[PDB]
């Protein structure tokens, strides 16, 4: 259905260039991947997803019998081109199509690919990474080996006003003589189920992170059509929250050493930056309160999530509930440092220049 | 399919409204020429908002069919019953080719022009509308000029080519990308760079495509052809050909033109540029000659094959274009 | 050989070197401060040319001095020594110092026979060469030589030469397809070393240094030269290639002076070199940029060079070729 | 010899790239091909010293069935892919060697080459090119079929007094503690023994050029190994003269019609620019007098000529005689526009602002 315009996006040669240029992404890869060569030395590997080919390649470095690249779609065009200049013709199998429906030839030992999206699970490429363990052995291990959802409530008063403020252009009764007041409700709620797709200053969250954690070893291709993440926030700040802050962290688990890939605000910036998601009714707190509450990712036929954030305010009973489409973020990135929160001065700065 | 969706949304609705020249050289161009609305019958093809079929409210239709196909016709009839016009803008949903209307109409008004005029090919909506159109109806917009002019940009052109040299790599990380080197530069140059430029960088006064909405057929729009003959002004290298395109509203009591000119402000649809991989020179009173040739195609756009030689030299250019990939350069 | 002569034969070549002032004053100054290594002692001027070295020299106080040039600059030199009358000094000897034959040994050796990287020309051996007229404790200046290399970022030279080997990449000029050599094409320009001054800002690591001590090295040294290179990079960016210039030291028994031809420091004719790869390599700060330069001798008085660099952390490896006889001029 | 140096220099692509990005030069050989297409239409062609072989590509286009492509440089090599990949293989037969020591299959009916040196003589290929003629038929034709030297007296004060200022040089009597003046004389003729690459202003010359024509449908290879250009001016102005200027042009004589390439100060620039020899002592002249003389141009070992120009003021008498090495040329070119004599000025330029 709408898996044509998917693989269409991912048939680019510039789509892949992107993604080979995160140093930090393809650095974590080919470190974690060449770091534990006795995982790989002379073992049967699965790329699920191979793109240009690059984990292939890295896994072929590392020592790897055969290496079953699997892709879906015209990239594996241009995957094969560079396995035959390559010279790992012998070693390297390019299979066109999808990992579902194609045939391996055999079970293999490990499994390596890169299906993290936005919030990790956006683009629903971990269900086709956990599909792709019925090729496993019964002893196989997987790259990455575990991933992990981080939470925390924030606060940004200028990113809730920017809402209204573009929500606000159809409260006028004169638009070139129409009055567009009767869509203002609409408006505003379409703009708060964007997730906004940012990076930002840490100093802005409110309570200590909160984690899901998907052990890609243990869990089914089932686990991920519903997730119910609960938390349970003690604030650090007492501000108005905004709505909550979403990033993730992956973990590759081999026999020498675990590699870490994050993508914390705390850490370098990645393509996959952080996501937050605003609350339309933004809730109160004192310090030490604690945020209870709900964040349910549904899954949709659009190769996305439906997200329902509920979050209460125990001590007041303050309650919002909001919901957010997840395929359809608000990109919001500029480049530009972010600017910290005012009050975060406890020294005169005049004081210290 | 996708394209439904995206308009769908209320924001898109609002980033063409908030085009000041768009929506004002519109509401002008209908009040001014108030006379053929008068009294009659309109057909609003692809309303969105609803916004041109408040124009023509305003300029005095007596009732008026407003076809839309994504769900923007439900918030459109939300305008409609608060400004309390239900009487005479009806708000019908779905596609202008499937719905069936009460009956024949005076005039056509639309917005269809996308990128070079002819992008996301709702030019053949609009004409196919005229099923519906009485014996001597109007058409707002009446005619489409579209522009087409020589340029040169060097930075542009480095710029592009440094992208698709990342493929020239022999070790990426250890990895020999060299051999996918000439597909990465047949990707990136096929890209059409939308983008506003000075005039400064056109070696040729522009020529001239003109299409007439009230003569055409929706089959003409399946392959359009556009012979080009310039004359070169300045001497240097030729980088490729930009367009950008003007409409015009032929009315009873004046005609209004809405131009996408880099002289004139700037409007949603910028200007597009084509790029050739290799450029070509040329002196000052040579000729370049050529065709650019649009195959429409299944995913809403157009196959452009654009043919340009010195005449003079014998230089020759063939180049193909992605009109689904643009590069917004912004 | 005949055609290297030639060009060291026009009185204005001669003129193109002894203006460079960082260059001719300095040499005065190293013999002049050092005039206890020279008082009344036998030297030999290897490729005197006009013959300045052999008058610094004997301004030091020399007794008897040998200036050995193989162009016909020696007669024109053979005019200056008449001229400021130092016959009883100087003695002019035409012919190369590999065929000449000397009355005595000498007690040191005076010479300029640097080039571009320092090896260019293929001087040094022949100023290693007439160390066989050097006696048991004599000296040499100059007496050791240090090239230096860094890598550099420079994105503006990188796509000039682009540029220019993209010519090649036209489907029809004037009707004529020349893409077919765009591989050639590049492979040419990028060959060629790159003679101009840069700031140093350009420079992502600190300098690697590779010494030749002109008193132990012998003529056979120098046909195959090997310069290993290990980097800190102390700036993330694009290594657009590698940075070359040289300092030499005057050890005499007063003090030692140096020549230097940095970025940081005056210009000199030498200016600095640089070589570009055909496709930069990223490093991060922090990473290590690993690899060796190789100089290969050949029979047009020059060398071949290859120079493979790495990045340790990320396995991405360069090699590229360099001929030192087709360069690049860039400064204006 | 010198011929190793010289073939190494054309064996290099940016060579070939400069001469092939001098329109004027390129531009001016294709139209005379493809004007006179019934020179070419189904003929034999002989292109000596082809480089990249252009010519005989622009001698394909006009339709002729078999070109001998004759190159001595290493630039053959190369010239055998561009036919290759222009599918052109049984048409243009690239034949690496020296014209003179290669061998044709047959002859040809006409012999097209780009022969032309620093005023027209320089690097002695017009020798070849007049060579190539034993495999002519009796009736063949040649492109260029004529060239014209010409020469003409000018007045360059500046330009004279440059060579001083840079032999002065010489003339101190502590260079570092080194009296050097006795080398003044000889640094002073090496410097004027040079000819200079440049472009001026028209207004520098002094009376109307005169011409040199050598014919290559008749000339013999010995001609040009002594070559005497009498000379007889006729001064416009009075001044003085600092030397001679040369240029050249050469005409391409077809049945359909005759295409001129020209390299005179009048016309636009070319890589070949103008050639000026320098009087070491000027002559003065008023307007009126005749200066007369002979420029006598005698051919070298290392492929080129020496000059000696021997000019009097017959109505004084005065007399001037200058050796020039054209080996050793001074490329005195930057691009600045040539600034006009003083004073050309016959209007107050005050009266015209
Ligand atoms: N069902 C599927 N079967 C096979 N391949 C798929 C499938 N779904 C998505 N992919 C493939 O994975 C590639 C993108 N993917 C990262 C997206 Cl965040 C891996 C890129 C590359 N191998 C890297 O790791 O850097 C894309 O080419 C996409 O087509
Ligand atoms: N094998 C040789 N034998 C004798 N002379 C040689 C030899 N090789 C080169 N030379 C001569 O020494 C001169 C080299 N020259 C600059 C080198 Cl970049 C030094 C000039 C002179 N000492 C100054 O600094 O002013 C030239 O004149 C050359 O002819
Ligand atoms: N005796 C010879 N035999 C063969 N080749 C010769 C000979 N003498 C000179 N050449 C060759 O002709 C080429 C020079 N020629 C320009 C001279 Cl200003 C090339 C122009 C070329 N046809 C263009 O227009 O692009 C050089 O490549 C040279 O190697
Ligand atoms: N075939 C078709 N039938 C009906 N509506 C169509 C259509 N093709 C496109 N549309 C709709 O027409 C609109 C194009 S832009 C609408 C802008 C509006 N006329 C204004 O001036 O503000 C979109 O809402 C699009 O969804």
């Amino acid at each position: 259905s709408s898996a044509v315009q998917y693989f269409q996006f991912y048939g680019y040669l510039s789509q892949q260039q992107n993604m080979m240029q995160d140093y930090v992404r393809t650095g974590t890869y080919q470190r974690a991947i060449l770091q534990n060569h006795t995982d790989f030395k002379d073992k049967i590997v699965l790329d699920v997803g191979c793109g240009s080919g690059i984990l292939s390649f890295f896994a072929a470095q590392a020592g790897a019998r055969k290496i079953y690249a699997v892709e879906a779609s015209t990239m594996a065009q241009h995957a094969e081109v560079l396995v035959k200049s390559n010279n790992l013709t012998d070693r390297i199998v390019v299979i066109p199509g999808k990992v579902e429906e194609v045939s391996l030839p055999e079970q293999v030992d490990i499994i390596i690919s890169e299906p993290m999206g936005y919030m990790l699970f956006n683009e629903r490429m971990l269900e086709s990474y956990l599909h792709a363990k019925k090729y496993l052995k019964p002893s196989g291990n997987m790259f990455p080996t575990i991933g992990d959802v981080h939470l925390a409530p924030f606060t940004d008063e200028q990113l809730y006003m920017e809402q209204f403020t573009k929500a606000n252009f159809w409260y006028q009764p004169s638009f070139h003589g129409v009055d567009l007041s009767a869509l203002r409700g609409a408006a505003v709620d379409e703009y708060f189920r964007q997730p906004v797709v940012d990076t930002f200053d840490i100093r802005i969250l409110m309570a200590k992170s909160v984690k899901y954690t998907v052990n890609f070893l243990e869990a089914k291709e089932g686990d991920l059509h519903r997730i119910e993440i609960p938390f349970k926030f003690h604030m650090l700040h007492s501000g108005l929250v905004h709505g909550l802050a979403f990033w993730f962290d992956v973990a590759f688990i081999g026999s020498i050493m675990t590699v870490w890939l994050s993508t914390a605000p705390t850490e370098p910036l990645t393509h996959w930056y952080q996501v937050r998601c605003l609350f339309q009714s933004p809730l109160f707190a004192k310090a030490g309160d604690t945020l209870s509450g709900t964040c349910l990712l549904i899954a949709n036929k659009r190769q996305s999530y439906d997200i329902s954030i509920v979050a209460q305010v125990d001590q007041t009973g303050s309650k919002s509930s909001n919901l957010l489409d997840l395929k359809n973020p608000f990109f919001r990135y500029t480049g530009t440092t972010p600017s910290p929160p005012p009050g975060s001065h406890y020294t005169s700065p005049s004081e210290n220049m």
